[PDB]
């Protein structure tokens, strides 16, 4: 929804824990009704995984699928979508599960 909310789905408060592991297909999961509507992928504080559209693969309706994680994908991601006037934003918190590399 423009006046409402563009994401499906956001964060609580607390950002979302993606048990991630490197190599994988890591989705994040902040995808919007309107694909118009156009999502960027920020990490704090202010870095900007830009969509190759080969790797990282910006699914408006999954989300954005990147298809081998690196440490580029470690941290504290940040979907942000500016609207109706009005920044909107979901957290995703990428840990590197205790299971492998």
């Amino acid at each position: 929804s423009d006046t409402g909310r563009p994401f499906v789905e956001m964060y609580s408060e607390i950002p979302e824990i993606i048990h991630m592991t490197e190599g994988r297909e890591l989705v994040i999961p902040c995808r919007v009704t309107s694909p118009n509507i156009t999502v960027t992928l920020k990490k704090f504080p202010l870095d900007t995984l830009i969509p190759d559209g080969k790797r990282i693969i910006w699914d408006s309706r999954k989300g954005f699928i990147i298809s081998n994680a690196t440490y580029k994908e470690i941290g504290l991601l940040t979907c942000e979508a500016t609207v109706n006037g009005h920044l909107y934003k979901t957290n995703y918190l990428t840990h590197r599960q205790t299971n492998t590399i």
